[PDB]
RNA sequence: AAGGUAAGUAU
RNA sequence: UUGGAAUACAGAGAAGAUUAGCAUGGCCCCUGCGCAAGGAUGAUUCGUGAAGCGAUUUU
C-alpha cells in the first residue's frame, strides 16, 4: 500500500542544511537561555543420519522461525519447513548450498504456498517403516506430501 | 562685478 | 565629606572607525551514531534369571 520516497542526494544536502540550521538555532537557544499465506517447503535427502547435518538443519529451522519436521526412513528423508518466505529461501539456499551430504544427495522435492502452518515446532521424527510416517504425516494434515515424496524417491530409485 | 557662504547643534 | 559654581556650543568623520586571528556553518575524505536491507559461514549341594565364548559311533 505505502510507497518509498526517495530524493536525490542534492535535495538531502539542502535537508542536511536546514536540519542543522535548526540544530544550531536550538542551540544557540539552549545555551542563551506467517499470515494471509505461508510458504511450504518439502525436500528429499537419501540419508540424513549424520548428527552434525541434523543439528545444523535444526538450527537454521529453530533460528529462522519456521516450523516442520524431519522424517526419517530407510534411505528416505522427508524434511518439511514452513516458514515465510525469506526463511525458506534461506534454508533451501542453506540446505542447497551449504548443508554438504557428499551417493547421498538432497533436492526439493515441493515448494508452495498453503493458508496457514501445520506442524508446531520442528521435531525430528523416526520411523522404519513408510505406514507410521505416513500416519505421523497425516496426523497433521500433511500425507500428501509425504506420498509425494515417496512416490519421487521410488521413480529415482526405479529409474 | 564675480568664479572665495564649512557644515552641525539648540537658543 | 558639607555646600555651590557647573549669542552660546562644538568644529572638517564621532551619524563610534580601521585592520587581524580562531571556532562553527557549508563543502568533502575517513570514521562513528541512528537505520533500510540483502549475501554467505559456523557450532558345600539343588533350582531360576542376566552376560560372554565356541578327537572313541556311520568300520
Amino acid at each position: 500500500v505505502t510507497l518509498g520516497v526517495y530524493l536525490t542526494k542534492k535535495e538531502q544536502k539542502k535537508l542536511r542544511r536546514q536540519t542543522r540550521r535548526e540544530a544550531q538555532k536550538e542551540l544557540q537557544e539552549k545555551v542563551r537561555l506467517i499470515s494471509q499465506g505461508v510458504h511450504i517447503s518439502v525436500y528429499r535427502v537419501r540419508n540424513l543420519s549424520n548428527p552434525a547435518k541434523k543439528f545444523k538443519i535444526e538450527a537454521n529451522a529453530g533460528q529462522l522461525y519456521l516450523t516442520g519436521v524431519v522424517v526419517l526412513h530407510k534411505d528416505v528423508n522427508v524434511v518439511v519447513v514452513e516458514g515465510g518466505p525469506k526463511a525458506q529461501k534461506k534454508f533451501k539456499r542453506l540446505m542447497l548450498h551449504r548443508i554438504k551430504w557428499d551417493t547421498n544427495k538432497c533436492v526439493l522435492v515441493w515448494e508452495g504456498t498453503a493458508k496457514d502452518r501445520s506442524f508446531g515446532e520442528m521435531k525430528f521424527k523416526q520411523c522404519p517403516t513408510e505406514n507410521m510416517a505416513r500416519e505421523h504425516f497425516k496426523k497433521h494434515g500433511a500425507e500428501h506430501y509425504w506420498d509425494l515424496a515417496l512416490s519421487e524417491s521410488v521413480l529415482e530409485s526405479t529409474d
